[PDB]
């Protein structure tokens, strides 16, 4: 898609709900999920507390704090997977993934805790799969239990190829040999969309990657911060790219989504892979074009030039620019998560069939709406909700008339005018918008 | 996707399969069929003609002429649609559309035919919907019946807004009113799929465009020649764009391709929309570079710029270029059908839920996979057979080993080395790859 105005952004108030801010002044609030008690259940990224949020009086309840969580104040590690067992009247289960210290300087963790309705805490973790990797970026980490009792996991690329780990090889396209599984070596589990029984084994009807079933599921992903089933059974995935295409994606078991070698479409526009580990030296520097434009001495490699197995591209780029584009802002929007919108017995009218995208630098909710099979998109990704806020999270109530969303504590946001402010409205908040 | 070059072309020249030609002397040869008699059943547009073919011995037989098609030399118009009913053994039926005199200047008239298997020869003629748009241009005109029993009928927007009707405001968007629907004035079922029950008749569970049920299933179509179901259920289709963007598309009910007003994805990439019907001064020339550069007095609305409901994009463009490109061949492959290849006992080792997509102007037939649930394309579209010919149709024995493709008669193909060349090197035949 073709990117939104600063105008276009700027008008798309949401007069039609209220605002009612419940919290503010969390810490690294993350991922909110409608409670087995209707309650809402929320993270903190930097504290690894899971609070409880009763939304008519906001009052709060610490339920739980993750142990020995780790997290780095200018990093996105941390406290990140979090969900419910589908059936939690029966198995009182709470899965999450976090960052940790690894003995063998860290590793991710996708662990499951049992909820005590008793004593109202968690306990008896159980690690699932440990040794994943972890950095300070894209670290993802959605965690979703599929209709097929799945676990799905969603680990970025770890940032490499960009900023702080510039120089390290991208791992998004490599799959494990046999021996690395064997070993329990998970370094190439980057870029990843994992599917893991519930007790973390390997899932024997997993996809066959390189002649290796894996826990991989899905490979080539760059930052895939959302994750969500349709009713159907579908995936649908949002995923932040580099300067451009961001992406809403539709999962297909074995499927490759290009990243690092194509971003978004693979159309060779604004977009070129210039993999900087294979640069002359580690003196160049990323010119931060996109790979449209680079210093001397980094290798460029068209996306038409990628020789891919099974590549799948966006259901919707966010967005899609071409070669002259002026990246020195940038034509992307930063979705935060999915969420797919189920309706209810109070459902927003027109909102049938929409996946709901939390935009980080633009402080709007996207909505998308999608035909009644989830096949294909329909339209553009509509903005909600605008405001000086980064958007990290969005659900809705059962009945599906009220929004629950989470804000960024700090960071950039877009204003109206599209200039840049880092004084958000409602930092590190939960927030309902109740349709009026 | 990003267009192939002229070498990348050339070498495509699938040396892995042997050639044969089966029949040479065909007449604008245009749909072909695996019949239930296990014979393969084709069109000549042209002629009217319907001839079945042993896939094994070559000899041939013109079962039926349609009478009274009518077809321009410099057109896309005659005999188009053609299908068996799917359970022909009980239902000896065959439908086909066709360019008819419009009595009411011409029509395109969907018609259905009953086959005598003691005289080998059609009969019964039932026209089932008349009265539908017809031109020199962009006719399409792909009929097949889905697994819901229902016809399947893709028409073209009939050249508007290009060339002989430049002029003449395309209707790719438009739809009927009931009013209209109620006179049985078709006029806007240009640039469509239209769904249709067995009969002719509304299937009363189509979808509502504009707040009327009608034949249109899906809108915004430019020529949609390429209409296949696959095995399960979804409905892929192939389109010509203009200078670029021919897609690959999904069909799925009620949704709008966008075309005019968007050409492949929603991306004001290469091209524009310039309606010359809007433009007040009917002198004023198309200088054909998409819509990106125009003469002054033709209104143009960007991709972007447009009002759509329901806007699909499609799974694949062939292709999509940037502004900067230079339309003076075009980033285009001239898709003329679509075809679901089912495999079978001798399939081809890696051509699992693949879409066939012969290529007019380059002349290959393209080979673009899908994941197992046909939901997306995997990676691009592979060209094979490279050769100085128009391909199209195309279709594989039931054993998987053998395509059979047909090549037109007459017209323009691209060469190996870029080079444009009228000369085809097998004029309106019915060729076997093995
Ligand atoms: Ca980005
Ligand atoms: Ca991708
Ligand atoms: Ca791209
Ligand atoms: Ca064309
Ligand atoms: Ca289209
Ligand atoms: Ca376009
Ligand atoms: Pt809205
Ligand atoms: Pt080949």
């Amino acid at each position: 898609d073709v990117p939104l105005t600063p105008s276009q952004f700027a008008k798309a108030k949401s007069e039609n709900f209220d605002k009612k801010v419940i919290l503010s002044n969390l810490n690294k609030p993350h991922a909110l999920l409608w409670g087995p008690d209707n309650q809402i259940w929320l993270t903190e990224r930097a504290t690894g507390k899971i609070l409880r949020v009763n939304p008519e009086s906001g009052s709060v309840k610490t339920v739980f704090q993750v142990p020995e969580i780790v997290n780095d104040a200018d990093g996105q590690n941390g406290l990140l997977g979090f969900a419910f067992h589908p059936d939690f009247k029966n198995n009182p289960y709470i899965y999450i993934s976090g960052t940790f210290k690894n003995p063998k300087p860290n590793q991710t963790i996708i662990r499951r805790y049992t909820y005590n309705k008793s004593t109202d805490t968690l306990e008896k973790p159980v690690d699932l799969l440990a040794g994943l990797p972890s950095s300070k970026d894209h670290q993802s980490g959605r965690l979703v239990i599929g209709p097929d009792q799945k676990i799905y996991y969603t680990i970025g690329d770890q940032g490499r190829n960009q900023l702080a780990y510039l120089f390290l090889p991208n791992q998004a396209q490599h799959t494990p040999t046999q021996q690395e599984l064997n070993g329990k070596d998970y370094h190439t589990y980057m870029g990843k969309v994992l599917r893991l029984n519930l007790d973390g084994s390997i899932p024997k009807d997993n996809p066959s990657f390189n002649g290796v079933v894996s826990h991989i599921y899905t490979l080539g992903h760059r930052n895939p911060q959302g994750l969500a089933f349709t009713p159907n059974g579908k995936l649908l995935q949002s995923e932040q790219g580099p300067n451009s295409d961001d992406e809403i994606n539709l999962i297909v078991k074995g499927g490759n989504y290009g990243w690092p070698n194509v971003a978004g479409y693979k159309d060779d526009s604004g977009y070129a892979y210039a993999n900087y580990s294979a640069a002359a030296n580690k003196s160049i520097k990323d010119l931060a074009q996109n790979g449209v434009k680079v210093a001397a001495g980094v290798p460029v490699t068209k996306e038409s030039e990628w020789t891919g197995k099974n590549f799948v591209p966006p259901l919707k780029t966010l967005y899609t620019v071409q070669d002259t584009y002026n990246y020195n802002c940038w034509p992307t929007v930063a979705p935060s998560s999915a969420y797919v919108y189920k309706g209810g017995k109070k459902a927003i009218t027109g909102w049938e069939n929409t996946l709901l995208v939390p935009s980080l630098k633009r402080g709007v909710i996207f909505r998308i709406k999608l035909d009644p099979t989830y096949s294909t998109t329909y339209d553009d990704a509509v903005p909600m909700f605008k405001s000086n806020n980064r958007y990290r999270d969005v659900i809705a109530s059962p009945d599906g008339n009220v929004l629950y969303v989470l804000t960024d504590t700090a960071g950039n946001v877009q204003k109206d005018d599209g200039s840049v402010t880092n004084t958000l409205e409602n930092p590190g908040s939960l927030i309902k918008f109740t349709y009026k």
